DNA sequence: TATTATTACC
């Protein structure tokens, strides 16, 4: 993953599996997170895809990241804040909140 | 970066 390695991602899964899930519920606890968010989504597609932000206690590399989520995300370093991100991911109303964002 | 996709924060 050479030197790309964050705290803070968003990353998105489209058209997710049954296992997709069972990762980010697994992955998405206070034991790995200051702040979680992950919506459920469709765009104009119709494409149902996690649309998720990450504040992690450790940092991560994206292969570490990868295999926590289920290996089928799309994954980037964070550029917008916790907040701006808890008001994304919240959009559609189906989501799942851990912890508090950090400012 | 790793990865499935038009979704992806600022
Ligand atoms: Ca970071
Ligand atoms: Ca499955
Ligand atoms: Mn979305």
């Amino acid at each position: 993953s050479g030197n790309y390695s964050y705290k803070r991602w968003v990353f998105t899964i489209n058209n997710p599996t049954f296992e997709d899930y069972v990762h980010v519920l697994e992955f998405c606890t206070l034991d790995n997170c200051k702040f979680a968010i992950v919506g459920e989504e469709k765009g104009a597609n119709g494409t149902p895809h996690l649309q998720g932000f990450l504040n992690l206690r450790s940092n991560a590399r994206a292969a570490a990241l990868e295999e926590s989520l289920g290996g089928r995300a799309w994954l980037s370093r964070a550029r917008g804040s916790d907040e701006d991100n808890e008001e994304f991911c919240a959009k559609e109303s189906t989501y799942l909140r851990v912890g508090e964002p950090v400012s």
